[PDB]
């Protein structure tokens, strides 16, 4: 006795940052081979209401000498979903609901270098933010100490700001004071410090990934699935998708 709400999360980042590991971690909260192709993974989860969660795994980039050929297949997948949705909106014969395969949210994995963002990730996120909602994440946050994590977060924040990378929740979309407070609590977490679960409590040789004090994956999951879910979709539709509609 519930209804199905669709939600699409895409993981993006360099090779071996724990993208696939986080996906199975995220689904198992309700050797992984090398990701060579873009794969969508869908499972129905009942958080009172049923949600049709789809997670899109992507092959890592930054591994070659030229990475423009790596930033292209992901941009095509995003726009193709924007294309598949638009071909059904113009479809005047269609009596049925449109299935939403559009990427609503996109996690971006940042390597724990402990320094400023590299030109690659900067240019990549600037492209992605222009066509989709990005949520930057500190890949393998267990790599860093407590002190280093604080310093790294402070630095990543400065880059997004200095490079004009608008991440969710974009400040230009805050309605009132109550909307801003909840959004501030989200932005203060960016970049989210996540940890993939090695075997099984979902732990990491030990580090409980579902613990809010050990890492921030528990917060990120609930915020994206429960708290910020509908707001992301609304911005994906009214802002990002309309930007695509006008271009074509
Ligand atoms: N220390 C640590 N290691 C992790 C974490 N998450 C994943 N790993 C390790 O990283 C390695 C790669 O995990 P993986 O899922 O392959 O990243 P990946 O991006 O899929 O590799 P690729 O798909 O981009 S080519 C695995 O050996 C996994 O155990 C994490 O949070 N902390
Ligand atoms: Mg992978």
């Amino acid at each position: 006795m519930k209804q199905g709400f669709e939600f699409n999360i895409m993981v993006v980042g360099q090779s071996g940052l724990g993208k696939s590991t986080l996906i199975n971690t995220l689904f198992k909260s309700k050797r992984i081979p090398k990701t060579i192709e873009i794969k969508s993974i869908t499972h129905d989860i009942e958080e009172g209401v049923r949600m049709k969660l789809t997670v899109i795994d992507t092959p890592g980039f930054g591994d070659h000498i030229n990475n423009e050929n790596c930033w292209q297949p992901i941009m095509k997948f995003i726009n193709d979903q924007y294309e598949k949705y638009l071909q059904e909106e113009v479809n005047i014969n269609r009596k049925k609901r449109i299935p939403d395969t559009r990427v609503h949210c996109c996690l971006y994995f940042i390597p724990a270098t402990g320094h400023s963002l590299r030109p690659l990730d900067i240019e990549f996120m600037k492209r992605l933010s222009k066509v989709v909602n990005i949520v930057p994440v500190i890949a393998k946050a267990d790599t860093l100490t407590l002190e280093e994590r604080v310093h790294f977060k402070q630095r990543i924040t400065a880059d997004l700001l200095s490079n004009g990378i608008d991440v969710y929740p974009q400040k230009e979309f805050d309605e009132d004071s109550e909307d801003r407070l909840v959004n501030e609590k989200f932005r203060e977490m960016i970049p989210f410090a996540v940890v993939g679960s090695d075997h099984e409590i979902l732990g990491r040789k030990t580090i409980e990934v579902e613990n809010t004090t050990h890492c921030e994956f528990a917060y990120l999951r609930d915020l994206l699935i429960r708290t910020h879910m509908q707001n992301i979709k609304d911005i994906t539709s009214s802002i990002h998708f309309e930007a695509y509609r006008v271009k074509r």
